[PDB]
């Protein structure tokens, strides 16, 4: 369980969507991350991988900014509460809006995996991608390809919680969803996957007993794009400015 409470591009602070708080307030902020109903820090289980609740966690509604990132550009994601709790991996994957992100039916976002780790040693329960993540101050990193074409792009950024995964239903999936507006001198244009097409609820890497050694794990979902590193190096960095959601 948790959110994103900020996302941190080269340096530069957005107030992320807060579950916690925003639903509570008379006139939350327009912000970078979507709208979600996750108050309780809580999942989207197996049971919804072929429901609109997948692409961008429950009942989300676009978020009505977005942050104007150059291709090359690293984003940071801070996690609370610190610590995350869950071992598995973590996923990222961008769609484009073939427009404004802003008013984007997410139901046609095309999903392409821009990065995902998985197990990266032993079992029962191994160490994960979650490790390094909660190593980190509960942060991860993700790099926009440098040859991304210029366009608006829906950020969907995942962890999958495993401990509970070993039953039919069991696996855990947060994902959250971000507004970003890319600009740079590349033209590539991955093909992608609607986010109800993503998981099943038999996938290798969603029906699994981590509790067991030795293990091996296929992380769920479309294949990395060629050419992109399956992560950039990890490690957190302090924000020194801030910016919020820019509006169309
Ligand atoms: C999601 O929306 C449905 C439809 O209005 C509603 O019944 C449900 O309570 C909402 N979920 C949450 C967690 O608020
Ligand atoms: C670790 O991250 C949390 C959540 O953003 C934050 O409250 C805390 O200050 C961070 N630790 C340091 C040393 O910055
Ligand atoms: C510090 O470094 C991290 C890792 O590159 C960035 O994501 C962050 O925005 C800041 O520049
Ligand atoms: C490009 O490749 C993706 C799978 O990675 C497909 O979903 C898409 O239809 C196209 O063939
Ligand atoms: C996944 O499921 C949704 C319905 O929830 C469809 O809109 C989509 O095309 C895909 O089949
Ligand atoms: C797990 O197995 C089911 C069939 O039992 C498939 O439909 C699914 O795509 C996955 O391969
Ligand atoms: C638990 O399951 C793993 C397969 O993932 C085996 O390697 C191990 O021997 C035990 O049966
Ligand atoms: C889990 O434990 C098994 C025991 O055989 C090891 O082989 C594996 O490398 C992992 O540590
Ligand atoms: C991941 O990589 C495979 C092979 O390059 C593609 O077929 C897929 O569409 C995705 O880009
Ligand atoms: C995947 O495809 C790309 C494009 O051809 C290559 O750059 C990469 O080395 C891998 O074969
Ligand atoms: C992403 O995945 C690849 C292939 O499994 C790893 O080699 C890389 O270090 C990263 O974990
Ligand atoms: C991306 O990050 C993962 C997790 O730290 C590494 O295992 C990988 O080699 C790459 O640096
Ligand atoms: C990751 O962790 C560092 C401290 O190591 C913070 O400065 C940063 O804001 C993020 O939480
Ligand atoms: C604060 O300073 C850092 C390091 O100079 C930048 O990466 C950031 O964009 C902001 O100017
Ligand atoms: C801009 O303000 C944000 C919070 O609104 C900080 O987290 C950031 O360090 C900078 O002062
Ligand atoms: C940019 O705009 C947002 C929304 O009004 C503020 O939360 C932020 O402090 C800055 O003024
Ligand atoms: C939204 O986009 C504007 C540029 O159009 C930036 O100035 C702002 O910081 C935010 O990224
Ligand atoms: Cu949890």
């Amino acid at each position: 369980h948790g959110h994103i409470n900020d996302i941190v591009i080269n340096g530069v602070w957005y107030q992320a969507y807060d579950p916690t708080t925003f639903p509570y307030e008379s006139n939350p902020p327009i912000v970078v991350g979507w709208t979600a109903a996750d108050l309780d820090n809580g999942f989207v289980s197996p049971d919804a991988y072929q429901n609109p609740d997948i692409i961008c966690h429950k009942n989300a509604t676009n978020a009505k900014g977005h942050a104007s990132v150059k291709a090359g550009d690293t984003i940071l994601f801070q996690w609370v509460p610190v610590p995350w709790p869950h071992p598995g991996p973590i996923v990222d994957y961008l769609a484009n809006c073939n427009g404004d992100c802003e008013t984007v039916d997410k139901t046609t976002l095309e999903f392409f995996k821009i990065d995902g780790v998985g197990l990266l040693s032993g079992g029962d329960p191994g160490t994960w991608a979650s490790d390094v993540l909660i190593s980190n101050n509960n942060t991860w990193v993700v790099k926009i390809p440098d040859n991304l074409a210029p366009g608006n792009y829906v950020l969907r950024h995942e962890i999958i919680a495993l401990h509970s995964a070993g039953q039919a239903n069991g696996a855990q999936n947060y994902p959250q969803c971000f507004n970003i507006a890319v600009s740079g001198s590349g033209s590539l244009q991955p093909s992608g996957v609607l986010g109800t097409d993503l998981y099943h609820a038999t996938d290798p890497g969603v029906l699994i007993n981590i509790y067991t050694s030795p293990l091996n794990y296929i992380i769920p979902g479309p294949t990395v794009v060629s050419g992109l590193p399956t992560s950039v190096a990890q490690g957190s960095s302090a924000a020194t400015a801030t910016a919020s959601a820019t509006v169309p």
